[PDB]
C-alpha cells in the first residue's frame, strides 16, 4: 500500500506506476489516474488528478522527470502525491486550495528515458525517439516546446544532449501535455520540476526581454524560496531562466506563459553539484519536504 511504500529510496518505473494505482484505490474520492498519451516506445503516460469536485475547476499543472536522469524529481513527485492525500482536510491552507482548484501531477514525464536510466544509462536525459538518418536517439523534451523553438539555447545536432527535434511538439511526451492543457483551458499555474542547482526560475529562457508580469512573478518566486529555506536553511537563487541558469530555447514554461498561464515556474532541486544527479536517497525526504513549502506558496498566490 502507499502506507508500506518506502518514500526514502529511489524506485523503478513499475514501482511508481504501482504506487499510483495504490493511491487511487485508497483515495477514490480525491485521486484519479488519467492516461494522456503513450510514450515513443509505447508506455502509458499517466497524470494524477487531485480534485474535490466541480467541473473544469481552475487548475495547477505540475510535471516532474521530463529529464529522466533527474531522479530526485520523480521521487519528490511520489512524496507530493501522498502528501496531498494526507493534508486535505487537515492543513487549513492546502484544504482551501483543493476546495477551489484541481491539481494535475505528472510524476514521470519521460517514461522511456526513466526506464533507460535503470536498464542501461543512469545519466540519460532525452526521450528515446528514433532519429532518421542518425546513429543517435532522443530529443531534449525541454527544448521541444513552441517558444523560441530552434533558436540559440538548443541544438540541431541529433547526437546533442539539447537536440530540439525536427519541429516544435515533435515528441509525443510534449504534445500529450500541450493537448491536455489546451483542451482543459483553465490552468492557472504550470510548474515544471527539474534538478539540479537550487534555483526557482520564471520566463524567459529564449530572450533577454523581461516578461510583463516580472514584478509579480519575481515576488512570488522570492516568497516561495523563502518558504523553502525556512525548513532546513537550503539556499536557492531565483530569476528568469536566461539570467539565472543559461539561455535555453523551446522550454516549457516559456510556452505556458505565452499561452496565458501567468504562474509559470521551473524548479531546480538539490544540490548545487556536490552529488549532482546522483543525489543520495537519504536526501529525498528533506528535499521533498522543503520543496513542498515552495510549491504550496506558489499555489497560495494562484488561489
Ligand atoms: C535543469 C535544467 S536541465 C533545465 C533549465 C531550464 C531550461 C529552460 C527552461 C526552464 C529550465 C534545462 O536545461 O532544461
Ligand atoms: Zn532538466
Amino acid at each position: 500500500s502507499t502506507n508500506t511504500f518506502n518514500y526514502a529510496t529511489y524506485h523503478t518505473l513499475d514501482e511508481i506506476y504501482d504506487f499510483m494505482d495504490l493511491l487511487v484505490a485508497e483515495h477514490p474520492q480525491l485521486v484519479s489516474k488519467l492516461q494522456i498519451g503513450r510514450s515513443y516506445e509505447g508506455r502509458p503516460i499517466y497524470v494524477l488528478k487531485f480534485s474535490t469536485g466541480g467541473s473544469n475547476r481552475p487548475a495547477i499543472w505540475i510535471d516532474l522527470g521530463i529529464h529522466s536522469r533527474e531522479w530526485i524529481t520523480q521521487a519528490t513527485g511520489v512524496w507530493f502525491a501522498k502528501k496531498f492525500t494526507e493534508d486535505y482536510g487537515q492543513d487549513p491552507s492546502f484544504t482551501a486550495i483543493l476546495d477551489s482548484m484541481d491539481i494535475f501531477l505528472e510524476i514521470v514525464t519521460n517514461p522511456d528515458g526513466f526506464a533507460f536510466t535503470h536498464s542501461q544509462n543512469r545519466l540519460w536525459r532525452k526521450t528515446r525517439s528514433v532519429t532518421s538518418s542518425s546513429l543517435c536517439v532522443g530529443v531534449d523534451a525541454n527544448r521541444n516546446w513552441d517558444a523560441g523553438f530552434g533558436k540559440a539555447g538548443a541544438s540541431s545536432s541529433p547526437c546533442s544532449e539539447t537536440y530540439h527535434g525536427k519541429y516544435a511538439n515533435s515528441e509525443v511526451e510534449v504534445k500529450s501535455i500541450v493537448d491536455f492543457v489546451k483542451d482543459h483551458g483553465n490552468f492557472k499555474a504550470f510548474l515544471s520540476i527539474h534538478s539540479y542547482s537550487q534555483l526557482l526560475l520564471y520566463p524567459y529562457g529564449y530572450t533577454t526581454q523581461s516578461i510583463p508580469d516580472k514584478t509579480e512573478l519575481n515576488q512570488v518566486a522570492k516568497s516561495a524560496v523563502a518558504a523553502l529555506k525556512s525548513l532546513y536553511g537550503t539556499s536557492y537563487k531565483y530569476g528568469s531562466i536566461i539570467t539565472t541558469i543559461y539561455q535555453a530555447s523551446g522550454g516549457s514554461i516559456d510556452w505556458s506563459y505565452n499561452q496565458g498561464i501567468k504562474y509559470s515556474f521551473t524548479f531546480e532541486l538539490r544540490d548545487t553539484g556536490r552529488y549532482g544527479f546522483l543525489l543520495p536517497a537519504s536526501q529525498i525526504i528533506p528535499t521533498a519536504q522543503e520543496t513542498w513549502l515552495g510549491v504550496l506558496t506558489i499555489m497560495e498566490h494562484t488561489v
